[PDB]
DNA sequence: CTTG
DNA sequence: GGAAG
DNA sequence: CTTG
DNA sequence: GGAAG
């Protein structure tokens, strides 16, 4: 089966993602940013406990480490949402170059009507950032019955980010770049992590999920298996049905 | 002095105003109307008492005569104000040609700087309404300690009518006509009831005062006595201080 | 009085 | 709500 | 939590 | 006030 045959591409078997071949990612500031540090709201027993087991397998898998930084943001509650409100407007803004989805699906023509979609797991977190750039997304972490009052960061591309999405949709097009050269006859739309290839044929279409499956699992990302829609003439992408090359 | 030259112009000494050349003006309503009654508000005897010798002195005067009219609007209170809206939504629209006072002052040359401003009193009563027309304006009157209630309406245009200051500005431009033709070194403004006499020198604005005065007096309208400011260099007209060509 |  | 009729 |  | 971070 597919899940058997491709075990590094699935975030169900292939372990947490890392964009190998990405360097890690400076986040440029504006010319006249200083940190910010805003304290952390207390928060309610209830929703620490619910964030903790979530910060703690972070920090296990090293997406966050320990740190000591000027800037510092909010934590809300259960997952954690950080709020990078403060951040986001002192950071150089980059021009955005995520087509709308209404675009990108003007690329698809009526002679591919074969589709595989994959949606990337934590995509985001794929990508590495500086250490320079790092302390930029400090926040406050407190656990009053280990004792434990200090800063984690991310070491990743973080949530909240406002140029997290086109940030990952450049280096994904990166990445992807000779997979597009060496298989001409497909189509592929990117939309940051969601993802759709299209073929002539069943076979054509397998054949093609078969390499970009092996092609995204070696260079570091994961899909999700049990959203993925494999070889069909019917997909849901973007919000659309895709069928009979409507829509 | 001015006021004993001319009694027959002032308001002061020459009786309510009567445009004896106009002929009483017929309102035409539009297409669709049909008359409204609207109920009179019952009113309080302070208002009463103070609205009563008002009522009472354009009876007198022939301004108001009883009637009997399908259409009603209330009186609202010391000197009585009709509420016409419900009237003017149902009269036929005029294509109003009053000028805006910028645009009439433009008219005003640097070679005529000796002024004469009148101000006409009582100016819409002064032009007739047809009797056809009449019953339109009607309002209800009651006098609960003599015990008469019924209906009075206007023989004369009335305050509140929507068409009331271009009828009444059309009605004089007629009328002065004549004069402008006999007196063509003059410059003569006219803003509804405010009129503007320009001329060269003293004694001319001199002259073509006293013929402004004899006609309209002649015609049937009255000036204020009070408030004409005859022959000078600097007056007010329409919220302007006129002076040295100025404003 | 009702209709920025 | 105050400018208007 | 703050920021038609 | 609810959509956003």
């Amino acid at each position: 089966t597919w899940l058997s045959d491709f075990p590094q591409a699935w975030a169900e078997t292939g372990g947490m993602g890392l964009a190998v071949r990405q360097a890690p990612l400076i986040i440029p500031l504006k010319a006249t940013s200083t940190p910010v540090s805003i304290k952390q709201y207390p928060m309610s027993q209830e929703a620490r406990l619910g964030i903790k087991p979530h910060i703690q397998r972070l920090l296990d898998q090293g997406i966050l480490v320990p740190c000591q930084s000027p800037w510092n943001t909010p934590l809300l509650p259960y997952r954690p949402v950080q709020d990078l409100r403060e951040v986001n407007k002192r950071v150089e803004d980059i021009h955005p170059t995520v087509p709308n989805p209404y675009n990108l699906l003007s690329g698809l023509p009526p002679s591919h009507q074969w589709y595989t979609v994959l949606d990337l797991k934590d995509a985001f977190f794929c990508l590495r950032l500086h250490p320079t750039s790092q302390p930029l997304f400090a926040f406050e972490w407190r656990d009053p019955e280990m004792g434990i009052s200090g800063q984690l960061t991310w070491t990743r591309l973080p949530q909240g980010f406002k140029n997290s999405p086109t940030l990952f949709d450049e280096a994904l097009h990166r990445d992807l770049a000779d997979f597009r050269i060496q298989h001409p006859d497909l189509i592929l739309l990117q939309y940051v992590d969601d993802l759709l290839l299209a073929a002539t044929s069943e076979l054509d279409c397998q054949q093609g999920t078969r390499a970009l499956l092996q092609t995204l699992g070696n260079l570091g990302y994961r899909a999700s298996a049990k959203k993925a829609q494999i070889c069909q003439k019917q997909v849901k992408y973007l919000g659309y049905l895709l069928k009979e090359g409507q829509r």
